[PDB]
């Protein structure tokens, strides 16, 4: 028995139709955002701030390119309902839109030499290569639940973390339209992690207690590995700024969200995940 | 990073047509919800029990093909992309295939009866022709013959598919089911670009092969087209049996088989005498 025609009037899990409706309904393209209105704001940023922004965004671009190419697609083979497969094909597509959005921003605000140098930086940056390597290794592996754990960490932790910068600038009245575009990405990202995290939880109920325990420990070890590598990434990128400690706190905040999307309890105490209300205000994240 | 996957750069297009198609397909985004299907409810009851059943089975068969294209087709063409932008384009195509398929359940929900719909599904799960065409195309998508996969997908989209759109487009000319006709038009606006683009990439791949290999593929194409053609003929003679339009369809099958070959860069296989179709039908497409 091959493939059967999909019946959307035979939903097997109401969650599938809900996410499908939310994701498709929230469709958008970078051309829909008035990025050109940030050109003046861009001009008020220091040379150091401009480089920082470009490198950060190139980093996010790498992550979504992977999610578009290997991430979302590697989960489609593990879907437990035909409707899930359709939703995953929408997620994969939107990851392409997300990756494409950064080029939109580069075309509108930056100079070619400046952007090309950033792409060269991303090719050699240690922490960025390592994080891409780690996740990608799980995506090509044989263990489905580990692919989902990696995917949620990529979306609810690694990604969100890069959103601090546009959100900070926006709180200062700079790059407000780019910030709007990032909130469009977050609106998708929040649902992606939630959904994939939910499917992970269901798969867990079908396993022995010994097996759930092995995955829980795996989850925490992978998180600490990605977390500490993200701290190093952060300390090098924001070396100047004076914003390193704010970003770190943001990392812990999102790591807790990644964990709960997986069905686990928050791991970082409030004293480590205290995000400036200005960032939270201007945010609208998970 | 390193030599692994690199961040995609849309300001360094490697083939202008990748950007063109990306913009056209994303610009044409749509969902079945955007179509006032309900406005077709009245006209729907003006059809006999035979017509309704026929229609529902045609749409079920089409639903089977898109589901395949969404999960197996488009996705298998991924590994064969020759530019990063093509990969992103194929992911959009794969997504829209899910929208196409989902659209049919919308039509059933808005105009049919549960028992009546589940009837078509059981039918497709055993209809000899349908299961065979699905078996043929799907066998290629699973293999490691990149160019054959492209030939197969072009046949699945520019030939196998359009062959079912005839019916809905007739009602359009007549006056019945006008909103469903708008929907089908949206699916066609996508389908036409899909065959064109993939046929385009197929031709790029051909120039890189030896002269003997191109002839080999060129022959393989005709051998696959005919096998699906006769299997399609058997499919048409059955469903449209009653009605008395089988001839109209047999003539439509040939029309789209020539257009599918053109997407691959080949010459027409059926002379205009066999691939002729009512001007009204064509005027709706």
């Amino acid at each position: 028995s091959r493939i059967s025609a999909i019946n959307w009037n035979k939903i097997q899990d109401d969650k599938d139709l809900e996410v499908w409706n939310r994701l498709t309904s929230n469709f958008w393209l970078p051309e829909k955002v008035p990025l050109s209105n940030d050109i003046p704001a861009w001009q008020t940023l220091s040379a150091a701030e401009q480089q920082l922004t470009i490198r950060v965004f190139t980093g996010l671009t790498l992550l979504d390119t992977i999610q578009n190419i290997a991430g979302a697609p590697s989960l489609m083979a593990d879907a437990i309902t035909p409707h899930e497969e359709a939703v995953l094909s929408n997620i994969s597509f939107m990851e392409a839109v997300h990756a494409r959005s950064y080029s939109s921003i580069f075309s509108t605000l930056c100079q070619t030499k400046e952007v090309d140098a950033a792409y060269a930086w991303s090719e050699e940056n240690p922490p960025l290569q390592r994080k891409a390597q780690i996740i990608l290794a799980h995506y090509v592996s044989d263990e489905p639940l580990k692919k989902k754990i990696a995917s949620v960490f990529l979306e609810s932790f690694l990604f969100y973390s890069g959103f601090w910068l546009p959100m900070y600038f926006s709180s200062r009245g700079k790059l407000t339209n780019t910030a709007d575009l990032i909130r469009l990405i977050i609106r998708d990202e929040a649902v992606h992690g939630y959904y994939i995290g939910y499917k992970y939880q269901i798969a867990l109920q079908k396993l022995s207690a010994i097996e759930r325990e092995e995955l829980k420990l795996f989850a925490l070890d992978l998180l600490m590995e990605l977390y500490d590598n993200e701290i190093r990434y952060t300390e090098a990128l924001y070396a100047e700024t004076g914003w390193v400690n704010d970003v770190k706190a943001f990392l812990c905040y999102n790591a807790n969200k990644a964990l709960m999307n997986l069905g686990y309890e928050a791991l970082f105490p409030p004293e480590m995940a205290d995000v400036n209300p200005a960032i939270l205000a201007a945010l609208s994240p998970n």
